[PDB]
């Protein structure tokens, strides 16, 4: 039995640790939570509590903590070589077989690959190889890339991204991103079908293609349900709509499923949930369940054959970019997240919890209940009417994740409310935890 | 394992897009496939054996086949294999790494974000040196100085950083607020000079670029004590002191890229010792886990962090991957090693032999110029020693060399400028002599 000293780990972590996407100035006041041990969908602090994981770490844990197979196959492959690299025409064996079992499972002509440690190493490699592949075509100018408001694409990418919050004081950003609205009915669809809601988003993508001008455009990056910039599920017909403008003009269309991806929409991926067929896709999280840093893009046959039909060395490449150990953990991850076919309980537990949590719209200060699959959001409005979100000095976020941490939940706390993405594995009475802790949570901060 | 390797070669080809590879290459001769390593060996799927003369990609600093990092990552794995380090969350191998690097890196350099490669970390140390500005009151102050030759990464900001106009070609626009300073490499830019005079001229040429450009609108200079993927390029000797001097003096930080040099690779833990500098940010990654798991980290001062921390705000920077549990743990149990063993001083030892061994190969007419530092060596190929011309690119220097090494039993990086070396740590005199060896006997197959 494992015993851990709190108060040295929270002294060093305060002494040394210069956390990402944390507020340092209550770090060092405060102090941070410390987890130290997992299973399945529960982890506990170093002193000892239990928390249910309601984020799954980042969006990635989906087959849960505490996978002893995941762990043997990273020791194997770490016995036998730890790193081989995919520069230079290498390549391991583990490597080889994900990006052909890859090739398989995204549908059609997604069959070339090349891996990456993390979602924004991925989405800068797809951004990347789209204007190189217009480069290859004689087409320099068509460099241009569309995105939306509230996209999240990463922080290296950063331009891709639509929150705005990530830009300040970080300086100037890499051009050629054009921004479009987010298909967000709550706030930029009130009193409209959906069928009209798409119709004005589709005219806004024309006019920004006429504007713009369609050749100097390389493609579009999105989510099919964006998931950081606050769980925006796309209206029906969106997808298609969009897809056939970008196809009209010849545009790239990037699909990001770094969250979406492997099981969290109730399907594999969540183009199959739209019925799109990007050219270019990218991925990361899932894939190994978080257990070992990994991501990849997948690129068509077609973008492959212009990309190999140069006679020179592509001049692109992460060093860890195929990591033997992160792609034995991922065919292991893989294996148990078919064999166990986790896209089924994400569509049960997540319908479960969407119908369970709605009920929370009745609360006064509950705007709308949202999701998709495992992802899902509880924004919080000051006033209903007016849609008006409690300002800054009320500290929302920061009040609702201490109040959460004490009912024994992890999950997002954002000043616009709660967002939740547990592991795919969740069970019935998991759900019922992670809803009365939320909504317990919500009551100990707005009554 | 069920893998044979006539289906590997076929199975890479068809869904394999290979980075740093020439593709159209690929497609028709398919790819080498190495399935087995230890210590500096590393064998292909067919059983041919070959010695790791590139430690990979300049980072399995401690050998291949070490079973106390795969048991440090099964443990890991199965206590808890991924804590976010977000929202104020940690797991206890972050934190315990934190605190050890705080001890490991000369003075102030306390306070450390982790990320997964040498890219995140220099998009991170230059995004830090941006907002340290902004939160100064300074939002103008957001320039990087970088030189030719450099080489800090692919992505983002380091795309920027990086030197080699090679990497930039077809990808599109840049971020904006890049300087590209002239590289201290003296067998082409020092021709007939002391070191002493070079230097002078390279402070010259960094105050003068300085004071066009306005040293209020500079956050930072970011650089490697050697550059490594430009061409191993030594600095002359005072360089780093006299343009640290510099920069101290018009105020601007200094951000030192370690990704290579760093855990051992010149001959000391860190190549901020062997020059005598003190960043005020540095970047790591590559040798950090000996290439066991992917993780890189930023290490800042305590004046960066107190101001970082002095903001009540969010800080709006992250990867996901930030402090990984397993990452952190065999980093833990490969700093073990690499202390225990003070394998800075093999390296220190082995490189020097090689370097001596190596530069008789300058008896030869097509070789320029053999330099190193540490383990991390180069061998320049002319065609004339007089005229210190390339090889054009029709004759294919690199390839040649490449499959003339290979054939040889070694792995080296082969590129129309060379041969360049960066063994595993451990690396012994036998071992060293059989990598000597078969780099000549490549060199003579290929030109004679
Ligand atoms: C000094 C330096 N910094 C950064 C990088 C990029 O690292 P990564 O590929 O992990 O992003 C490299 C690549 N070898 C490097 O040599």
């Amino acid at each position: 039995v494992e015993t851990w000293n709190a108060a040295e780990l929270v002294a060093k972590d305060i002494a040394h640790h210069l956390h990402p996407l944390t507020n340092l100035y209550q770090l060092r006041r405060e102090g941070p939570l410390v987890l130290v041990r997992g299973e399945g969908v529960w982890v506990w602090d170093a002193e000892g509590k239990r928390y249910l994981d309601g984020f799954a770490g980042l969006w990635n844990v989906n087959i849960g903590h505490g996978r002893r197979e995941l762990a043997e196959a990273a020791r194997e492959q770490m016995e036998r070589v730890a790193f081989v690299p995919t520069f230079f025409g290498l390549a391991s064996p583990p490597t080889i077989e994900l990006a052909a079992r890859l090739a398989e499972l995204f549908p059609g002509p997604l069959d070339h690959f090349q891996f990456t440690s993390g979602g924004a190493e991925s989405n800068e490699t797809a951004i990347k190889i789209a204007r190189y592949y217009w480069w290859l075509k004689g087409q320099p100018e068509r460099v241009k890339i569309l995105s939306r408001r509230m996209a999240y694409h990463g922080i290296a990418a950063l331009s891709a991204t639509g929150v705005p919050a990530y830009w300040e004081g970080f300086g100037p950003r890499p051009p050629g991103f054009i921004h479009l609205t987010a298909p967000y009915k709550y706030r930029f669809g009130e009193g409209l079908t959906d069928e009209e809601f798409v119709a004005r988003l589709v005219q806004e993508l024309e006019e920004t293609i006429e504007r713009e001008g369609s050749e100097t455009i390389a493609a579009f990056i999105g989510e099919p349900v964006q998931g950081a910039g606050g769980v925006v599920v796309p209206p029906d017909g969106y997808w298609p709509a969009i897809a056939a403008v970008l196809r009209k003009y010849g545009i790239l269309l990037i699909l990001d499923e770094v969250i979406t991806g492997f099981g969290r929409t109730g399907t594999l991926f969540g183009m199959q949930q739209y019925g799109v067929q990007p050219d270019i896709v990218t991925f990361a999280k899932g894939i190994t369940s978080g257990y070992v840093p990994l991501g990849g893009v997948g690129v068509s046959d077609e973008i492959a054959e212009t990309l190999a039909s140069a006679d020179r060395v592509f001049m692109h490449g992460f060093t860890y970019s195929g990591h033997p150990v992160a792609c034995a953990v991922a065919l292991r991850n893989l294996d148990i997240l078919l064999a166990e076919r986790l896209w089924e309980n994400a569509a049960a537990s997540g319908a479960y919890l969407l119908q369970e949590l709605k009920r929370l719209e009745e609360r006064p200060y509950v705007g709308e209940v949202r999701g998709k699959g495992l992802m899902l959001l509880v924004e919080v409005v000051r006033d209903k009417a007016s849609k008006e979100k409690f300002p800054p000095e009320f500290k929302l976020g920061p009040k609702l994740e201490a109040a959460t941490r004490r009912r024994g939940i992890i999950v997002r706390c954002t000043p616009d409310g709660i967002v939740m993405a547990p592991p795919l594995t969740i069970s019935r009475a998991e759900c019922d935890v992670l809803i009365e802790g939320v909504a317990a949570a919500l009551s100990d901060v707005l009554d």
